[PDB]
RNA sequence: UCUCUCUCUCUCUCUCUC
RNA sequence: CUCUCUCUCUC
RNA sequence: UCUCUCUCUCUCUCUCUC
RNA sequence: UCUCUCUCUCUCUCUCUC
């Protein structure tokens, strides 16, 4: 049991080695200085430069329609050089494949996409931080509200079952409706070979979605939205429903810290051999990886760099939906949400004037550090009945309703929205687990928080 | 998501273009020179001749039911020019299938209603923000103070849902209860065919006021009057109630900058191509089209031509009902009620003396720019619910009654009364959003407003 | 009489004033 | 009571405003018919006239009608067999008429409303005939209940255009075949119960459950009822409980109401003679339609080898719903003896195309009773509680205790005659 | 009724679309397949239509062939026999089609959806021929069941795909049998009622338990069949009581549905002759299949040495499925006599292969009866209680003895002894003239053999 | 604009252990 | 429940 | 000669460039 | 080799000339 923890620790540390030594290489073959290869906005450019190299359809698109006045075989981004104190943006193309070779010889010849799903979900969860998608909740008949369940809404398809499980319910239940209201207008949707592989991909979605859930009554309905054949307006009711349901009976998304090859590049470049001491994305290792880090960003003017690195911070432990309060107190900073930033995003435009633009440290530390958790809460475990040891009289119990529930109308939004009426917002849920200090490693002794005092707000974008 | 902004831009562009050309076109058939040609009276009157020749079912009645001395296959205008200095009025008359023919040649062979239904819109604004509608008012048996709400009062019935879309609640209501009215004093109204036409009409009017509507409790409300079999005196009641109660809790009433069409006239003869470059009737386009356009006007003697363009410019943006402090901010010059405006209407008479009548350029600029909104503000959308991060203990909060009351006595009048009471004259809506520079075309940096000096007055007509 | 309620027309962040005791007035 | 004087004083006039109705525009389709005094007292006539109007006024059935129109017939035109006699010989001939200006013929008869109170009426009473007169059987062997519970069937020929009303005087019987329709419709279709239509039919699903519920009077069938009410999905298992429910009707029987509707001849003609229903009040359980009937004098056609008191029997027991009552209480009250339906030597009211219409004579009905009796919404007095209840009750407790029938002079039925008691079972 | 008048209404619109389907449907594929009017006419041509979109729609079997192809034959396209006449000889070329273009094709005549339901009607024709022709005694010695019971064996040939539809119309003894395989796999295989698969199995056992209780009519029958549904590892008990139940259908008949499904010939021809079966309306069990057919002219393939009217009286009486009805009946509606199985001089419609298609003269079909009966979904062979409506001091009497009673196989036995073959039932119902569309005058028969398979 | 007392004289079903 | 309801329908 | 109350780590691979 | 926090865009078509 120890030694399946310690080689998937070890596989871990191997892909985030690959990447770091990457970056190093990028940083060498860039002619970018320390200051410049700690910049954020560098390591988004060359990030991005890998993910647009390993898009092998998009590649092929590219190659069959060519773009305008581009070279489809040449990725490219904006890299920032200091010159004199001031900032400067170029413009530099490196082939695809010279950056898939580096990329390889990076993983020792291996064509590693653990780690470019990785980057890919540093980014969808920067992207999620900073940028909210209401156009295309509202685009798809979902009510603007359910931004909280739209995690990972900008992950592209080729991240797969690893980024699947990143995604939260709001952007399954997005897709399975693209599909269906394509389904609608066009008839000829789930017929052909093209049918099939459509239907293969509605009932691959619907099953990690079920997945998703924890009560018995939404795996249910969502299997019932999976069995039609055609599935219409009513399918797609349903599924506005059970994503309306997952406010309150929550889903089980997972959340990893994936922090920007900069940091992983500098702890490279600094002696730490993460195949040895082995690396985790939801225990200490990010958060003992970004105390002792300096990472640099470009502040527009008029602009609150405090703010910026609470952005970036909130982006690297993917706390966007996450309570202002836990948040706030894991920080140790006041997260203030996002309408009284006074920052935009952190990459930069073509058309910004870049004579004014400043550049500031980003405060990537934490008090606290915590578990990074799958599970949505409780929904209403534990010992179900009892063994007698000793010979006394005794009623004898057990949970006879969840013992029977495994053992048996067809109607479940009724059983859903009961169940949701019971729950209130003041249930604690995560019972007995606390928020562990730096130097406590092993997590043995947790910290409760008593949110018991006058009450700031909880919701980042409210 | 882009694609759609673009060909939606593109759309738009063209219905202003053909606008424009038919302008251009309708000059040259009529010997205009430049300044004739850009003076807003004969552009008025360019648009009333294509308004009449597509006016259908009126040029039917005409041609079943002859006018006095008026060849019903003809319309016609005031058109004026300046000789020696002098400005004279003329009644020239065109063929209705002369101008039908020329419109659609200007669309390339298209009858594209949407340009005609731009300057009904356009004419509907400047008789908004010139005429007050309160003897209507009166005569419908609703507040003469309810006239914030008839926006739209004078749009026609054959605009549809692109000027349904533009008039407000209280011109809906009045319609509503017209038919209302009309139902009371005859029994035979919702009988026979016309019966079940004027049943669909008023439900589908029903319809759309609610959809103007925000809160739940005037949705229902409106759901109540929509199904009542033979609406009497209580509908008509319930409907004036909803008509004050939209007083406080606003409605979403969409407004358009729909400019005259001198100015895209001469913005096509300039040799801008709307389709190719798009337009956008809620953003910077007509910003950025009035601010470098020339349109000269008639001003009567002893007349303010800054009152008259400021009378012209509030049309232009539909903001005769908005806040004069907001108003005076995006235009830079202090926009004066309707009391102290010492200017008549744009159009002239036919009985003037147009032997002292002057002509003036219209200051149709404005310092800031703003975004065009459908909303009413804030009743009392953003992020609901948490979806946890970190294995801490934690209430898990979200907002019940919201989640709830979607998945939900039968007197709303009280609800909404107390909706209401609740409501004081100094929330602040539309958070965080501001006026952009006329530089700023992506809309960028806000710049919001501290209207907290001695205080201005609020309404323009008060 | 006038015009006792603002309708927005531009998304500004703005107080939307009303004449709060008159339409109450009318409410009690 | 004392201050229900004056309600029950309102509801009379309401009624009666009906009946006018009823009469005023018989009276005129009569005169715009062209009938003869003899050929509008017909009940044939009458039938004719009833369902024209009754049709008239099917919105949903006439749109389809429209939309889909049948093969030789307009779907704006109605009519039936209208029977004249000239020359002492009886014919028929299809009249055809505009469903819209019977529509205005009906409601400038109301004042200018359009009074459906006055059509369900009308409903009523062609379920109370179509009750006496014919047994389905088929309809009850077809959704899968025993054939034995003809009792329950009261009104089950009703459309469903008579809402509150129609449920009212609708039998156990036939809210259960309701409900069985919907649950074999949600059996065999898998989208039903779901989507917006699905939301709809819970909807009515859950109404028709309440009506039943409210139907029972022991608190163990009122909890079944509630049960199944409760299931999101209803499939076999409601199935049978609601049958259980039906076979213990029989015993536990519900509250059902039973009102006197009459013809329209008989209004037109008492209205016609000057009786202002709207002044002097009317109402369906009291002795209104039984002195209505008693000064009233109603023809019939009369097949050959047709006895008329067999016919003139059947008319009478429609008219009060007395289809499923006892025999020896309906032949008390009439004063001569009811057969039961295996003995009556006549067919069904209504005349078909594919019958001769000259070998057919006419007979007076006699629609008299010696009596007269209020007409009752009540009955008399989980699964295993409810077989408990059933097996205590008996064929020989006394219902009604101290109730009884009283005297055509007796108008305010105060002197009631109890009566003293060989078979009892019409369909039997 | 008078509420039942609008949902007849419905159903008779809803047959009539799919009726139009597939008349539009064999309208195309002819014109696709170039053949002439009298091709068009052929049944054998129509057999061969008909088969090739059953087998594009077959999406498992397609899917098997696709796994496993056979020998020869690629698992995407489809085909059969096309018989054509040129120079006066007859001549067959075996057609081969995409499935995928079969399957465009049956969907655009359909106006873009699947209609299975026109697809479950071409297979109870199918169905309806191959029980008038061909009698399969070894399908029924081999599950062990009596070889007498043939007049159970109804839609026997149906494909596991006609569900509900195919059901309804298969009779009491087919559907024994298929309970016996199932039956007889399980005491063959362990695994058997076991497992993931076995769960899948027993909702499939409980459910054609359901269906075959339902075809019943006296309540000891139906409560038989709801004992051996209760079995959780069936065995030989089971076995020999549903051989019990089948042997009781022959004298307490079940409920049997019986259809007109006419060849797709039939339809194609009143298609294309302007005929609107979506307007007009169309119904399987009434007066619609007898007048189409009288109006309806169809040629068939009459192999050497062949009588052209026993083969036409075949295809009569697969079109009504009056395969196991009684001789004398049919024979009145037909108006020419009915002759058994054993005295036809002809074989199968359906043209083989290794057949000298130089020998083979083709005939036109009399498909017309002198008379026209409604088909039957019901096999062979009071008031209880009171509702109180005036306010009177009576007692309500019911029936206790009865209303409480409802509260094996010697009773089985029983009912059948007290029943003769004598007994007459559809009391007062007899058949009707073409020119009756309305049902309204019956003409009740008056009445050597009566066995078709006897 | 139909018809009928008393076992289906018309009320389909939107395909398969895929 | 010896009268005290009804303005119609998945329209 | 070790440590721990209370599953969440890891491979899952992509209908289409979107 | 792109940009963006926060639906306001667009087709909706008209009981009657009013
Ligand atoms: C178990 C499992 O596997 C099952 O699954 C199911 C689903 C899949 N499918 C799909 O996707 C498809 C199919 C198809 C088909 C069809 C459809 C429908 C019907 O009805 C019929 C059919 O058929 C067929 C098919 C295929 C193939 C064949 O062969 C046959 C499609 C089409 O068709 O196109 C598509 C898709
Ligand atoms: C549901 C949906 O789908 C549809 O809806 C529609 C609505 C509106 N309209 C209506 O409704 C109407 C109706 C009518 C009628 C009537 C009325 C009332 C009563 O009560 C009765 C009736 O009837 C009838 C009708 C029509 C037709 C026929 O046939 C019959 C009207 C009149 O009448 O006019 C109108 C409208
Ligand atoms: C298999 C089951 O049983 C489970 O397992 C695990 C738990 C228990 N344990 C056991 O069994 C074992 C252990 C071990 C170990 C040890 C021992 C001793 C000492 O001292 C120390 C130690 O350490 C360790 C272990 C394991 C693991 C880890 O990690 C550590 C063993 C050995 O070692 O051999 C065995 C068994
Ligand atoms: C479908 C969903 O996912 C949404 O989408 C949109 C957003 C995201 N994106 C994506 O996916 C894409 C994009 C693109 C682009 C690009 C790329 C690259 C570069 O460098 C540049 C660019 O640009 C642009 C775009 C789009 C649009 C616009 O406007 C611009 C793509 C291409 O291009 O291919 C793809 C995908």
């Amino acid at each position: 049991e120890r030694q399946n923890a310690t080689e998937i620790r070890a596989s871990v540390g191997k892909m985030i080695d690959g990447i770091g030594r990457f970056y190093i290489q990028m940083c060498t073959e860039l002619k970018l200085s320390d200051y410049e290869g700690r910049l954020i906005q560098n390591s988004l450019t060359i990030e991005r430069m890998v993910l647009s190299a390993f898009d092998e359809r998009r590649n092929k698109y590219l190659e069959e329609h060519p773009s305008a006045g581009k070279d489809p075989k040449k990725t490219g981004g904006p890299i920032y050089r200091r010159v004199d104190g001031k900032w400067r943006r170029e413009l530099i193309l490196y082939d695809k494949e010279e950056i898939r070779r580096i990329w390889r010889q990076a993983n020792n010849g291996d064509d590693a996409t653990a780690g470019l799903t990785h980057m890919m979900i540093w980014h969808s969860n920067l992207n999620d931080a900073t940028y909210q998608r209401t156009r295309a909740l509202v685009r798809t008949g979902m009510d603007p509200r359910m931004c909280s369940l739209m995690q990972g809404s900008t992950l592209p398809r080729r991240s797969g079952a690893a980024g699947a499980a990143v995604k939260g319910v709001g952007t399954m239940v997005m897709e399975l409706i693209r599909m269906i209201k394509r389904g609608i207008n066009d008839r000829n949707f789930w017929r052909g070979e093209n049918g099939r592989r459509t239907r293969i991909a509605y009932e691959r979605m619907c099953n990690i979605l079920k997945g998703k859930f924890q009560t018995a009554a939404q795996r249910t309905m969502v299997d019932q939205v999976r069995e039609s054949r055609n599935p219409g307006n009513a399918e797609f009711e349903d599924l506005i429903f059970l994503a309306r349901s997952a406010l309150i009976l929550r889903g089980s998304v997972a959340h990893k810290s994936c922090l920007p090859a900069c940091v992983y590049g500098s702890a490279v470049a600094s002696g730490y051999d993460f195949e040895r001491e082995g690396y985790s994305l939801v225990g200490i290792d990010p958060f003992r990886l970004l105390q002792n880090s300096q990472v640099y960003s470009l502040i527009r003017p008029n602009e609150n760099p405090a703010h910026k690195s609470q952005l970036v911070w909130m982006a690297c432990h993917s706390a966007a939906f996450e309570d202002l309060r836990v948040s706030s107190f894991i920080r140790g900073t006041k997260v203030v949400p996002r309408g009284k930033l006074s920052t935009r995003g952190v990459q930069i435009a073509s058309n910004e004037n870049m004579e004014t633009m400043e550049s500031s440290t980003l405060e990537l530390r934490s008090r606290y550090w915590a578990i990074r958790t799958r599970s949505g809460g409780n929904t209403n475990s534990g010992q179900i009945s009892i063994q007698p040891t000793f010979s006394v009289q005794r009623n004898l119990p057990f949970d006879r309703p969840t013992i029977m529930a495994a053992f048996t109308t067809s109607d479940m939004r009724t059983e859903i929205i009961r169940l949701m009426e019971s729950a209130r917002p003041e249930d604690v849920s995560f019972q007995g687990r606390g928020v562990f200090e730096l130097s406590d490693e092993k997590a043995t002794s947790p910290i409760v928080p008593s949110f018991d005092m006058s009450n700031e707000g909880s919701y980042f974008f409210g």
